[PDB]
RNA sequence: AUUCUCUCAUAGGGAUAACGGUGUGGCCUUCUACCUGUUAGAAAUAAUGGGUCUUCAGUUGUAAUUCGUUGCAACUGACGGGGGGGUGGUGUCAAAGCCGUUUCAACCAAGUGGUAACUUACUUUUACUUGGGUUUAUACCGUGGAAAAGCCUGAGUCUAACUCAGGCUUUUUUGUU
RNA sequence: AUUCUCUCAUAGGGAUAACGGUGUGGCCUUCUACCUGUUAGAAAUAAUGGGUCUUCAGUUGUAAUUCGUUGCAACUGACGGGGGGGUGGUGUCAAAGCCGUUUCAACCAAGUGGUAACUUACUUUUACUUGGGUUUAUACCGUGGAAAAGCCUGAGUCUAACUCAGGCUUUUUUGUU
């Protein structure tokens, strides 16, 4: 197995999966055009097929063009390895407005470049994985980081008042000397050959000063300038969680957490670049007061944790909410806010196709499609799995049923003002509709009627509820755990 | 995918495996009994092929009945769990001698309990693997021990004086309260379906006390049992790592270990088991004092690890040198001091065959077979891949060149004295071979001459040495980790 | 050309129109309680078309119990928010409260100084689609072929005007279907 | 029978001799520096049969250098234990020492009170064999078939002795080869 035929592989199966990911793109964008047409009428938009902009900037970022001359490009980057002179070309790069009002910067390496470094940092990381802290990831939505999430909810109930520090790492990343990071190259017990050496000081000479985040390298030049602040950490006795530019510390001890600030701050001096607080708190029991600054919720991710419970983050409900009422508001009340309804399907007959639509979609963010009885039948054991995809599927370590039981009111109410706006849009543009179906239920009534109501046999108007797949998510982390729940 | 086609599949796996086993057994049984009759002659043994007694005490234990019958078993084996009334047969125990005096309590389930251990509790250790410690193992053989080693070795390098401390669990795993277990099963996070749950209990209720050692549902039940201890032994900053029944404790402080005594005593106290130290001791440069009672030298299974180097602990060393000696005294020796000499094969014409078998045994002992020239085609960049076998390939981490350079030594006077034995016993029984080429060597011209020696164009004469293969191993545990060395 | 093939190959050459995918339905097969017409049939069932619950907690009875708990009834306790404006009881010496009655509100909004828009969208990543595989129809990205229309340039007769040649843009059918 | 197939199947029924593997060599193909006969051949190489090194550290020169270091020479520094008995120099006021010279020792043994044995072996596990896959020969575990020998039991003539039937043990060839 030479470098060479490595090489060709890993690129072409990069600009494969890219190329696939573009044509499910403008295969999705035509099969949801027809459907706004169908909607829209005729005021509905027209195609416009995009391709990444990207693309264009040079050549070896298209992946259609990658897949052309894979091999050629494979024995050019194969000798410039051998010969020592490889260096990746500029990745592409995206400064984006962080929330804090910082800059993520966004590095898109060109698909050899890309492929390369998955080749040899993921061997890199395979075999010095257990040199690393448990709860090290490279970017947030990495799927393991809601191990780290278990591991804090679960102590901050088994410990009733745990300090908790917040720290952004950015800056580190973004300007570490070199020098640093070639001096860890043999410590720790890391085991890096010489190519590796070789490819490491490559992409950080294509560097000047940093470790380029969100990409393949970023979690090995991560956690190896961050080995030793894990260790003094670990031997302090405080737990730790570093995901992206953040980590979280906490202990069942003051002390702990003011010696990890000291070094944490040892650690920067030690790096030449500062590591600021975003700081510190004490997590308690609800009721239960404070000496120090206390808060009793931890936003982690799309989480909030809490003594008691693990509940959605306030930002993700609202986005959850945001897209079930963008989803009634589509389908239910934009298409009749337009200049004319030519082309667009009046309800009638008790029968209101959009909000079959509607219903659907909502089914598709939220439970992904699995209908009641399904998850009933995983409930009962009648079945023996259930697929879990939506939204939940990313957060499968709630366990807030009040939450869960406040957005189905919600899903309700709104289900029935959106219906009500468009019993009188339809009846502004001429169509009196109030006792039909989709118009007539009262709040209180919409979700009995809907799971009675049956087509093709199938019952596809009943209201999606969250606690019912919360159960099933319960379930199923207890008969697969959270790895096999987040990916199938 | 139903219970019972999960448990058919891994019943028949495991029986078909223990059927291989037996069939290479006997086909080696076989080889080597033709080899042994051109080597003693008339004299040579009758071959006797066993079959595990084990085998007779029960039929489900026998490999050949289980795959004859997996279907009925297997369906069995689902009802019963599906009722809630599958208990495992009695394992076949064998009680053996340990060096301290105690007893090892071999347990054998049979291959249908076996089957369903490994179905269940692999799954299990899967789904809460990062509930668990890092360096928790179950077998003294387990390769991912080494990983703990490194861990230690590298500390005692970077620390050059720690505090270690070791224990034996023993007791606490032969008589564990089962209901301690079954309060661990709902803690720490641990997903633990309630069939798994009936497993466990069912696994423990043919048991009465203890859980069993060195089977596939040690690791699972140990780790839970000893969760609580592995959490305040990491709070206290102390690192450790579990064996078998051997734990080892080390830090950089004394007043750390202490707690951690005082940790294992009350987590003792609440198991209502005892857990008696093997003690406590300093680790510290050579030449440098201690306070404290203090060791230079730690055996961590067949390493010594020091502050300085990982050597190959003595009685390893002494397992070595007696397979070495026993292949030079079986082919050279043993066979001339039989009664008659009627069939065994005289060295003559400057060959002598029995010093090539002897040393083409002591290079797959040592090698696997490897050529110097393969060794120094991968140590040059020749060749990409080499192959680690034999003895080597179970002490990775070895650092020390002394010891590699006289076992160098050994292994060429052992050559030397064992031919000149073979010299003196071929003339007292009528053939003078002193002048010929394996008995005329001078110690200080073995390796040369043998290594000019070339028969069918392969140098088969070279005397293995160590420190060939120990690069070897360093390069390859630069290049690929110990993972891949110690399991291709 | 994103196909196929050559160059000591992160770039350049050629040769052919194909390659790569998407929704639906079909078979295969993974797991799926009960009651039912009506088709076959001798009560063994299968495809079909309609319907019901299926979870969690406690109490009690019962059986096992290695003293963690476990199977079964069978009774109730939850199992679809919040807010604004009016309005009845409560429920107190007033009043918080909290029971219910009607209207308003597509969401953010239980809020902004104000409240609309938006899904190929905003974004620290807010990210994914219906167990696995394969073929009748409707398709898709690019490329190739054909036609039509418009514009520009050049040439011949030449006042006009007509004809031809080249280039550019747009729109339609197909070989993958 | 360890093969194939049936029983509401951790157990029982049947039907056939096969099933499951091992060493060697062959092709396929994964990676492999240099120098060479002698076979082909027009110097492009291939199968073959002989040979050499291939690692690490420092110094110095040189080129790059984001100031961690990196490519290339080219010089030396290691690159095959220990012990017992004699014996020479050193190397000191003696002496430890430590240079080398010869003998003894299969290992443990640089030790036990003593020193032999052992590999289907001892054992806390001291545990594995030669990159992946497949077919000419020599085989292997079990099972089946055939023959021979020995022993026991029963029956017929019966003093003996002979014949037949049944059971048990052992050893040899083969269908997988």
């Amino acid at each position: 197995m030479k470098l060479e035929q490595q090489i060709q592989r890993v690129i072409l199966e990069e600009a494969k999966a890219l190329i696939k990911d573009y044509h499910e793109y403008h295969n999705r964008v035509h099969l949801e055009s027809v459907r706004n047409k169908k909607r829209l009428g005729d005021s509905a938009p027209d195609k416009k097929i995009h391709r990444p902009n990207y693309w264009s900037f040079d050549k070896k970022f298209d992946p259609f063009y990658v897949k052309s001359n894979y091999k050629s490009i494979a024995r050019s980057i194969a000798n410039k390895i051998e010969n020592r002179t490889y260096l990746p070309n500029e990745p592409f790069t995206k400064d984006v407005p962080k929330p804090d009002g910082g800059i993520r910067k966004v590095s898109i390496y060109q698909i050899p470049d890309a492929a390369i470094s998955k080749l040899f940092f993921n061997r890199l990381l395979a075999k010095n994985r257990h040199r690393f802290s448990s709860f090290s990831y490279a970017y947030r939505n990495d799927r393991n980081v809601h191990f780290a999430i278990q591991d804090i909810s679960v102590d901050l109930k088994k410990n009733e008042r745990t300090f908790l520090a917040e720290f952004d790492f950015s800056d580190f990343f973004g300007s570490i000397s070199h020098s640093f990071l070639n001096e860890q190259f043999n410590e720790n017990g890391f085991y890096i050959s010489p190519e590796e050496k070789f490819i490491i000081r490559s992409f950080l000479r294509e560097r000047k000063v940093g470790i380029p985040q969100g990409t393949s390298i970023s979690l090995f030049l991560a956690n190896l300038t961050c080995w030793k602040l894990d260790q003094d950490l670990e031997r302090e006795g405080v737990k730790f969680s570093r995901y992206a530019d953040d980590t979280i510390i906490w202990s069942q001890e003051y002390s702990k957490i003011c010696n990890a600030f000291n070094i944490i701050t040892n650690f920067s001096k030690s790096a030449g670049i500062k590591i600021n607080p975003k700081g510190i708190s004490l997590l308690t029991k609800k009721g239960l007061p404070s000496e120090i600054t206390s808060k009793n919720n931890l936003d982690f991710l799309g989480y909030t944790l809490s003594v008691e419970n693990v509940s959605i983050k306030e930002k993700s409900v609202k986005k959850i909410k945001k897209q079930i009422s963008y989803i009634l508001y589509r389908n239910l009340i934009q298409p009749l806010k337009k200049t004319s309804l030519a082309g667009q399907t009046i309800p009638a007959n008790d029968r209101d196709k959009n909000f079959l639509i509607a219903i659907c979609e909502i089914r598709r963010y939220m439970y992904g499609g699995l209908s009641k009885s399904q998850i009933k039948d995983y409930l009962s054991g009648r079945s023996n799995r259930l697929y879990f995809k939506g939204i939940m599927s990313f957060y499968p370590l709630v366990n807030d049923v009040e939450q869960l039981k406040q957005l189905d009111g919600w899903i309700v109410s709104v289900i029935y003002r959106a219906l009500k706006l468009r019993c009188q849009l339809l009846s502004k543009w001429g169509y009196n509709r109030s006792h039909n179906f989709p118009f007539i239920l009262d709040r209180e009534d919409i979700v009995d009627k809907c799971s009675k109501k049956t087509i093709a046999g199938r019952k596809l108007f009943e209201i999606p509820s969250f606690l019912l797949i919360h159960k099933a998510l319960q379930k199923g982390l207890q008969e697969s755990g959270i790895e096999k729940i987040m990916n199938p």
